[PDB]
DNA sequence: GAGCGGTGGTTGGT
DNA sequence: ACCCACCACCGCTCA
């Protein structure tokens, strides 16, 4: 749930990742900050065939992805309150990525990291996250349209547009929405009563007087009456029928339910304080741990398996690389060639950058037992955010900007 | 989780 | 008695 949802408060923006990151950096003049709720990963990476370990190969390269676009992540897992959970976490430290334990729900968790300035946005399985208080939910991190292919678009919704707009959907009202609604995960729901009758009793205000009164038994059963009395007779007119076989469950409106969303359990206010200190971390990735890594894992053994690291995390040490930070700048990008505005990152301009893999890496593959090829001391392309390159390489984006311009 | 067509119940009007 | 539009709910499908 909520079923229905997205036809009343739309389907969402629908956005490349690439663009708000970069879009974010060039706002706030450093990297975006999101909190992942890991549940997104359980009906996503199961696709995955061949191999050793696909499941969590796959979170490997969306991982690469994430250095690529130079977002900060952080990873919420569940508590308390078949990809290995040590495992992810083992990835996610190698990868000098955050990984944060929940007390309870994941997601209410990421949706107050959120409001308390910890991250700039969620992404999240749905948009539960925005009854828990999220501004900015993230979805379905996903390939565009007919391209059956990489992942470069997310479907992004406002909770303030989502308030404005037609629906009237707010914080208070989706609340609402699920009590009077949301019978299969939540008790003393109202059979019969769904979304177009539960939202059109948000829109009367029904879920911002709920909202304000203390869980006060003399107030919630005046409340209780008039909504009751409204449903019956439609004195107000505030829905499209009168509705009297709706018959309401003694125990209605649950206020322990109402509880679990308003005051949801949460990390401690000492936690955040901490987390405020240390995330974003200054880790960098562990290039040797990642080589142990994959070899036990996805068996990339001896010199191909060196090869085959190197190829795939060269682009993405590149962009990190570059966000850290007469002047060598060599050490990372070797030329430029080109420039576009792509529509897979929304014309967000790239650079085409060239760079040396294994050199870049820092693992000599020759160190390891032999068994149109890739060879990692050549040279390799990467389309690179043009913004990107010139925080970390300036005046080779300037040698080139003139080498344009003649 | 989210989209889809069928279906069975409710409502307000033929 | 019955139609009709609307709706919530169900199982089924991609995950
Ligand atoms: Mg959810």
């Amino acid at each position: 749930g909520i079923k229905g949802i997205y036809k009343e408060i739309g389907s969402g923006e629908r956005i490349s990742l690439c663009k708000l990151a970069i879009d974010h950096l060039e706002q706030h003049n450093r990297p975006l900050r999101l909190a992942i709720d890991m549940a997104i990963w359980q009906f996503q990476i199961q696709a995955a065939r061949g191999g050793s370990n696909p499941a969590i190969r796959t979170l490997f390269y969306r991982f690469v992805r994430l250095l690529s676009l130079g977002i900060h992540p952080i990873f919420v897992f569940d508590g308390p309150n078949g990809v290995s959970t040590a495992m992810a976490k083992r990835l996610i430290r190698l990868f000098g990525f955050t990984a944060h334990d929940a007390p309870g729900e994941a997601e209410a968790e990421c949706a107050y990291l959120e409001q308390q300035g910890i991250v700039d946005a969620v992404l999240s399985e749905d948009v539960d996250t925005i009854m828990f208080g999220s501004r900015v939910t993230l979805r379905d991190w996903s390939s565009e349209g007919s391209k059956g292919g990489p992942p470069t678009h997310v479907t992004l919704h406002d909770a303030k547009k989502i308030a404005e707009g037609p629906s009237g959907l707010d914080r208070e009202g989706m609340v609402l929405v699920a009590l009077m609604s949301g019978g299969d995960y939540l008790p003393d729901g109202i059979p019969g009563c769904g979304i177009k009758v539960a939202c059109q009793a948000a829109k009367a205000g029904f879920g911002k007087e709920l909202c304000r009164i203390k869980r006060d038994k003399e107030a919630i059963t005046e409340w209780k009456q008039r909504l009751l009395h409204e449903l019956r007779t439609n004195e107000s007119g505030f829905f499209r029928t009168k509705h009297k076989a709706l018959e309401i469950p003694e125990n209605f409106p649950n206020m322990e339910v109402l509880r679990y969303y308003t005051h949801p359990v949460v990390s401690s206010p000492a936690t955040i304080e901490r987390l405020r200190q240390e995330f974003p971390p200054s880790s960098t990735v562990d290039i040797a741990g990642l080589r142990e890594f994959t070899r036990e894992t996805f068996d990339w053994t001896f010199r191909p398996g060196a090869i085959k690291l190197i190829k795939v995390l060269a682009p993405g040490l590149l962009v990190q690389r570059c966000l850290d930070r007469k002047k060598e700048e060599s050490t990372l990008v070797k030329g430029i060639s080109m420039r576009r505005e792509h529509f897979s990152t929304d014309a967000t301009p790239e650079l085409r950058v060239s760079f040396i893999p294994a050199e870049l890496v820092g693992l000599d593959p020759g160190q390891e037992p032999e068994v149109k090829p890739f060879d990692p001391w050549q040279p390799d392309l990467a389309w690179v955010p043009e913004t990107i390159l010139k925080l970390g390489v300036p005046v080779t984006v300037e040698d080139w900007e003139e080498g344009q311009r003649s």
